[PDB]
DNA sequence: CAGCTCTGTACGTGAGCAGTGGA
DNA sequence: CCACTGCTCACGTACAGAGCTGT
């Protein structure tokens, strides 16, 4: 129902849970709010004016940035997926990740990687923890790192300036392998 | 989209004014658990034992109540709407409602009515009152009753309720 | 006991909304 | 004509409360 904004050279890819009502209707990724998402590209740096799912395209090749989805059915979400809906849809995501190489993958949630570590490396983590996971997407010189959701509904993480951090991690890692070259 | 799930001898048909997201997904009205509708009308005796949502095509069943809205495209706010789309709306509308004629078309907030009102009868409706309203549908002898929203009380239903007893009643 | 799959909840913020009562 | 209370929602995720566990 949502579709990719993938392209060839990413630096970053976002990995989206599923699309959520608003979405699959409004047809662009990260509408709401509730969603920090955009906010926090801006706030963070990623991008220098604020933009909005309008721009959703835009983002690989201004910003090489591309966006993409563990799920691509939508639910309210999040609750209602099934343990088996992920599973064989994360396995979907690899062969994405395999064929486009993105330096970085972006899980946006937690939940998403929780489940990703199980059954793609075949790990149950101890409580994980955000920010980098060593391993590497397996064919590929692609690596995660793990991100609270943009959904508002997760509540430890009440606001924008909650979750900008992260972003700005983010960002430095980015830059750091792009400056390495 | 959303169903309208009418039967020709209604006491009562609900009317909002576009379907909402979780609606439209849910292939039910007024989903929630968060609308109070199934649980106002579980309690001022419409229901017997409190229902839910999927429950919703057994209504015009043991329960004489209908669904509509007033538009069926689909959307998340009533802002996203021309006029235009509500002009149209109101034709419709009316044209079910003299066909299937059920007792009372009961309209779900006062903003739905409020707007019926000048499309229908082409007036503004000075401070506006819920309950009975004076006029019936054009050419019917349905009535009109506004209640509050179902999103916001449990007496108005109780009094459509009632209202539903006397119109039965008067026939008999 | 920590250690650990289960469910199973009760979490803060803001846009949005229905209804009311004001500059 | 717009400023009010209170109320669901939103691409979840953190912690008590069960029923199991080992040198």
């Amino acid at each position: 129902t949502l579709p990719d904004i993938l392209t060839f050279n990413l630096d970053i890819v976002i990995i989206g849970i599923n699309p959520g009502l608003m979405a699959a209707y409004k047809g662009h990724h990260y509408p709401g709010p509730g969603n920090h998402f955009w906010k926090c590209l801006f706030m963070s740096g990623l991008s220098e004016v604020q933009l909005n799912h309008m721009d959703d395209h835009t983002l690989p090749g201004k910003y090489g940035i591309g966006f993409t989805n563990m799920v691509e059915r939508t639910t309210p979400g999040s609750k209602d997926l099934s343990s088996k809906e992920f599973r064989e849809g994360g396995r979907i995501l690899v062969q994405k990740l395999q064929k486009y190489q993105p330096r970085i993958a972006v899980f946006n949630g937690k939940c998403i990687y929780e489940i990703f570590s199980k059954e793609v490396f075949g790990v149950k983590v101890k409580n994980l923890e955000f920010g980098l996971q060593p391993h590497k997407i397996p064919d590929t010189e692609t690596l995660c790192y793990v991100m609270p959701s943009s959904s508002a509904r997760c509540a430890q993480f009440p606001r924008a300036q909650d979750k900008v951090h992260y972003y700005i991690k983010l960002k430095d890692l980015r830059d750091q392998l792009k400056g390495i070259e």
